[PDB]
């Protein structure tokens, strides 16, 4: 295609070359034989039909082996000539291999991006497409997803599209599995919005900074993915009513703290340790007194502590500058390196039991005098803070001797702590910055919840995780198949409620509701002497015959140490009971934290400034604010699917690749936006929005209902009467309309702006015609002049005379003419326009003797004002001093209440 | 969806049913009063021959 050249480099990596088109129309193919069949190793293998045998049918399929399999599960595929289609809403043939198949045709050949109707799916390259440098932004500008490729790209622009058009805040919803690619198409939203708030400055280059400033602190190397977000991040990029950007707001729902003191095999700590270790660079190997290696460091050194997708030396360089990009002065950068160095060093601690005391001790002090040092803390404080930490009843304080078995857990929570509130204070500085107090009134917010994941032990944060990819999935159930036919009712669409079984509010109550794993934990956290096998134990009596999702543990693998297993949407978890009451009760040592406000260094007191609300407590309250702030917007759905466990671009596991297209509701969201009616307008904003497709439809000047005039526009479109109804309060679209309406508004409003162009050049040239016909014309009158002295170069006596001055009263009497009403017209002027200027000063006299009345009348008014407000202050006094003499009697009953 | 500012940024509320009559009313109201206070402030520019 020769329009494809606009990506320069990157068009490849984008669409199918003009060989494929051509190829599509000459493949062999058979609508009627060709057919998918399921298979052992693979889902669904292509076959072809040999015969017919009433209801049995034989087949043989492309490996030529022979199988036989009732018509009922026999699915035909598709024409090539829908193959790679870029949205599989469009798909003829809509079952589990048409999606499998279509997604792994384009992705074999790097097309990485592929449309599902209202959402898209990603499938995750693992090899690098120069898709994502800047040239590629500026081809992205404002163009429409009936235009440009499928691409994270094509949705950031389209939001924000809708954004201005609707003035409601939209949403991007990118979900999916650890290492799918909601991350990177995150960035890749960020770094859009930034260059095309540029193109389209210091704020442009500090948003583009404002990802990996915080993905540094954020991200880890996993199993499924090196750069996996191991925290949700939901980013309000807020716009003028000009549609310029004008700030960006970070906001963060639940960092893995753990992950920051433990990690399985092939997988990382977070990658700020790595990148500062690795570039050996001297001023912070300097600052920060980690001039050794990271594998002797304990909590960083299991699993890899190198990838090769890394490039683990540029990224410190690339914090560095992230933070002078976004104006971090050298005491804020210098202060959170030497925290991380504190961090990495609080992990080599050593704890010993004392040999009388059965109390743990620091066996090695370098690493805290090291921490202290860069936290501006006291090594020795923090260290008897930690062995002898005291502990509150209420308003009495105790001191709890620790053993090293819960020092090791309580310093865990520690590091966790400290992660977590550094990263929450840093985003709350990139709020600071970033934030330029100018006009703001819509926000584009970009969600990457923490994928979904089964690990070979998954622990409540697996679980905390997976709940936050379930409450979005059926969030996505919601709007696509119950809320949507369900507004349908309410709006009185002529519609059949279908059930398509993606539901997941029983599992996610099991979950939430007083009687649910949350509110065990809230109240087993409570008991000073609950444990693992009394939560255990209540979590069974309270589910086992009361759960069709909550079952027996498979142990498989073995291990049968404390084990259930949880029937989510996205496959059996089997889940660990070890630790969950400790990881939610977030027990911080209170003297730690105290320390931690009352630090020297004054960001580690700004972390802990402004130090019963469990992490269940505080996560569930804050997704269903997100949630509830989620269905006040306008959802664009990405679907991430990891297409290979063993990371190799271009290599995808159909069976693999199905379990999550299955569990995403890929399928059923299909079918649903193929049947239902998924675009939607009120008809004051359609009226508004869509006149300029037909004026004439909805004549201004005279009154016409929302309704009719909708219905009369509509019908006067030409557009197939089938693809729509009409609700109560919003007109009701198929799929595809909506697209062709903004293509056809597009259309038109070019359309006209070379028209009014067409109006505004034909009359700026009359203006240009009109002035040089004037002025030609006078030049012809001087032409005249001319003329008229050749004319004249005849000799007659006047020629003698008229020239030279000696004639009386011809030239004299004229010459008194001319003078004397010289000075009379010269005067003439200046009388009238001084007696004009008197006038306009009497009457501006009068306007301020009029304005001198009423302000001498108003001084007396105002000095009423004074005696007003004076009394008022006066009686408030008083009034105040009879008050506090009424608390005073009060409180004092109180205490003698109090004492007796 | 009346909205209200919280910071630079706006916030939305939901109103009641009651609420809002009660709001189309002080709508009605106001934009009542303006219209007379305006009219007066008409009348005395005019009557005035300078
Ligand atoms: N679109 C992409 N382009 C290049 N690499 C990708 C892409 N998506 C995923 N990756 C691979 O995975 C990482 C980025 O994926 P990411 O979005 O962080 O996954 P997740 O969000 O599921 O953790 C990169 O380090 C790379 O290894
Ligand atoms: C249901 C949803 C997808 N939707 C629409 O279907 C249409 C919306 N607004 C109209 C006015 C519009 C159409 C196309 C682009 C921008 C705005 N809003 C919406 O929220
Ligand atoms: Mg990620």
């Amino acid at each position: 295609d020769s329009e494809m050249a606009v990506f320069g480099a990157a068009a490849p990596y984008l669409r199918k070359s003009e060989k494929e088109r051509l190829e599509a129309q000459t493949r062999p193919f058979d609508l009627k034989k060709d057919v998918f069949v399921p298979d052992d190793k693979q889902e669904f293998v292509k076959a072809k039909i040999v015969s017919r045998e009433g209801g049995k049918v034989t087949a043989e399929t492309e490996y030529g082996k022979t199988v036989t399999v009732k018509e009922d599960q026999v699915m035909q595929q598709n024409p090539p000539k829908f193959d790679k289609i870029e949205d599989m809403a469009m798909l003829t043939f809509l079952h589990e291999p048409a999606v499998l198949y279509n997604l792994k045709d384009r992705y074999g050949s790097w097309m990485i991006y592929t449309y599902s109707g209202l959402f898209c799916v990603t499938v995750n390259p693992y090899k690098w497409l120069p898709v994502y440098t800047p040239e590629v932004v500026a081809a992205y500008r404002g163009k429409k997803r009936s235009e440009a490729p499928p691409h994270i790209f094509s949705i950031s622009d389209n939001a924000y599209q809708y954004m201005l058009t609707d003035r409601e805040n939209q949403s991007i919803l990118i979900t999916g599995e650890s290492g799918a690619g909601k991350t990177v198409n995150t960035k890749r939203v960020i770094q859009y919005f930034a260059v095309i708030a540029a193109i389209g400055g210091t704020l442009e280059d500090q948003i583009i900074q404002a990802n990996p400033a915080l993905e540094a602190f954020g991200n880890a190397k996993t199993v499924r993915n090196d750069n996996s977000s191991r925290f949700g991040k939901f980013i309000r990029i807020h716009f003028g009513a000009t549609g310029k950007l004008a700030s960006a707001d970070i906001e963060t729902y639940l960092l893995e703290k753990s992950r920051v003191i433990f990690q399985l095999k092939a997988e990382r700590d977070y990658h700020i340790f790595y990148q500062i270790l690795s570039n050996k660079k001297p001023e912070l190997l300097d600052m920060l007194l980690i001039t050794n290696n990271p594998y002797d460091y304990a909590f960083i050194s299991q699993g890899e502590t190198t990838v090769a997708s890394i490039d683990d030396a540029e990224e410190l360089m690339a914090t560095d500058n992230a933070f002078d990009v976004l104006g971090f002065t050298s005491e804020e950068k210098n202060s959170m390196y030497k925290l991380t160095g504190a961090i990495m060093h609080f992990g080599n601690m050593k704890f010993k039991l004392k040999q009388r005391e059965e109390q743990a001790e620091p066996d090695g002090t370098e690493e805290a005098d090291k921490s202290a040092y860069l936290m501006g803390l006291n090594s020795a404080d923090l260290l008897k803070g930690l062995c002898h930490p005291r502990v509150k009843v209420g308003n009495e304080y105790v001191t709890k001797g620790q053993n090293v078995q819960q020092v090791i857990y309580a310093t865990g929570a520690l590091a966790k702590a400290v992660y977590e509130r550094m990263f929450n204070w840093m985003v709350t500085r990139i709020n600071a910055t970033l934030e330029t107090k100018q006009p703001r009134q819509y926000f584009i917010g970009v969600l990457d919840i923490a994928g979904f994941e089964i690990f070979d032990f998954n622990s409540f944060e697996q679980l905390c995780i997976n709940f936050t990819n379930e409450k979005l999935q059926q969030f996505f159930n919601h709007h696509m198949f119950v809320l949507e036919q369900e507004e349908y009712k309410k709006e009185g669409i002529e519609w059949t409620f279908i059930d398509f079984g993606m539901d997941l509010q029983a599992c996610i109550d099991l979950i939430e509701k007083p009687m649910g794993i949350m509110s065990i934990l809230e109240e087993e956290c409570m008991f000073p002497k609950a444990t693992d096998m009394t939560f255990k134990a209540k979590l069974f009596d309270n589910h086992l015959g009361k759960s069709a999702n909550f079952q027996k543990p498979r142990n498989i693998k073995g291990k049968p140490e404390a084990h259930f297993s949880l029937i989510h949407y996205a496959g059996i978890v089997d889940y660990n009971i070890i630790g969950w009451l400790q990881k939610n009760k977030d027990p911080l040592n209170e003297t730690v934290v105290g320390l931690y406000q009352k630090s020297s260094l004054k960001l580690l007191s700004t972390l802990f400034a402004n130090y019963f609300q469990t992490v269940s407590a505080l996560h569930r309250e804050n997704l269903n604010k997100l949630m509830t702030n989620l269905r006040s917007t306008h959802p664009h759905f990405v679907r991430c699917i990891i297409p290979n466990e063993t990371k190799s671009p271009g290599v995808m596991d159909n069976p693999l690749v199905m379990h999550q297209l299955r569990c995403n509701g890929v399928l059923e969201g299909i079918r649903i936006c193929r049947k239902g009616f998924p675009n939607r307008i009120l008809y004051g904003d359609f009226r508004q929005r869509y006149r300029i497709l037909n004026p004439a439809a909805i004549p201004e000047g005279q009154f016409i209902d929302s309704r009719k005039g909708a219905e009369k526009l509509l019908s006067s479109l030409d557009i197939d009467h089938n693809q729509y109804k009409f609700g109560h309060t919003k007109v009701f679209f198929k799929a595809g309309l909506l697209g062709l309406l903004e293509e056809m508004r597009d259309e038109r409003l070019s359309r006209i702006i070379t028209r009014i162009q067409a109006q505004s050049r034909g009359v700026l040239a009359r203006m240009e015609y009109k002035k040089l016909l004037e002025r030609r014309d006078s030049l012809l009158v001087i032409q005249w002049n001319i003329r008229a002295f050749m004319g004249v170069k005849n000799w007659p006596w006047m020629k003698l005379y008229f020239k030279i001055k000696p004639l009386l009263k011809s030239a004299e009497r004229e010459k008194e003419m001319a003078s004397m009403k010289e000075e009379f017209t010269r005067l003439k002027e200046a009388l009238e326009k001084s007696e004009a200027r008197r006038k306009e000063l009497e009457e501006k006299m009068v306007s301020l003797l009029q304005e001198k009345n009423d302000l001498q009348l108003q001084v007396q008014a105002e000095q009423d004002n004074l005696a007003d407000a004076e009394e008022r202050c006066d009686q408030l006094i008083k009034n105040k001093i009879q008050l506090e003499a009424k608390v005073k009697e009060m409180n004092e009953r109180l205490e003698d209440e109090e004492e007796m």
